[PDB]
């Protein structure tokens, strides 16, 4: 399968990622609250919608929810603000919410048998958004003891999402806190920065966009 690529919305950080979120891939957005990085989770969930000459793939989206972050009406509110229908774009969003980091695992390891479904369809997965990565993992183990299984069971998660990645050919979006590694900062005026760091091919760098009613845009 070619690698395909959903744009963000901002043509600034679409040039900074090599044309826009790689499917077969797992980005990981890094940042604190607000700094854009659910924003961008909600964007890429209308984006992946569209055909591939306006940004998208032609996609469903599955969004695993961590920290009650998905909000249905930014989905709709995007929607509307780039033309499109916001009841039709919310249906193809398969919600899940995970109560702790043994169900994020499974919920990920059951999505298998979802992607399959949709597969040779006129609106397969395409997009597997998590949001967050970490924070069930660092809110259960605390401390010494608690690391190794942490990091054993975070390293097997990624495993299992790089493995849908390339199996169902989609992109994983993930978000974390301090892959394809993109780091969120506050920039002037209310803009948001982004800077991809040690991609092994595309260089490091950065991008500035907004948060506007459209979700992401330059
Ligand atoms: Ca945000």
């Amino acid at each position: 399968a070619t690698i395909g690529r959903i744009s963000t919305g901002s043509k600034s950080l679409d040039k900074l990622l090599g044309g826009g979120i790689e499917t077969q891939a797992i980005t990981e957005v890094f940042g604190e609250f607000g700094s854009g990085k659910t924003q961008l989770a909600h964007t890429l969930a209308v984006m992946v919608q569209l055909p591939p000459e306006e940004g998208g793939l032609n996609g469903s989206v599955m969004w695993i929810d961590t920290e009650n972050t998905f909000r249905p009406e930014r989905i709709r509110e995007i929607a509307q603000n780039r033309g499109l229908d916001p009841d039709e774009v919310l249906k193809h969003i398969a919600y899940a919410r995970a109560f702790n980091s043994n169900h994020q695992m499974l919920l990920v390891q059951q999505a298998s048998a979802m992607m399959v479904e949709l597969l040779n369809t006129d609106r397969p997965y395409k997009l597997l958004i998590v949001d967050s990565l970490t924070s069930h993992f660092r809110s259960e183990y605390i401390g010494r003891g608690a690391l190794a299984e942490r990091q054993q069971k975070l390293a097997k998660h990624l495993a299992d999402l790089h493995r849908l990645a390339n199996l169902y050919d989609i992109a994983v979006f993930v978000t974390n806190q301090v892959t394809l590694r993109v780091y969120l900062r506050k920039g002037k005026g209310g803009k948001r920065i982004a800077r991809l760091i040690d991609a092994p091919h595309l260089p490091e760098g950065e991008a500035v966009f907004s948060i506007t009613e459209k979700g992401i845009e330059d």
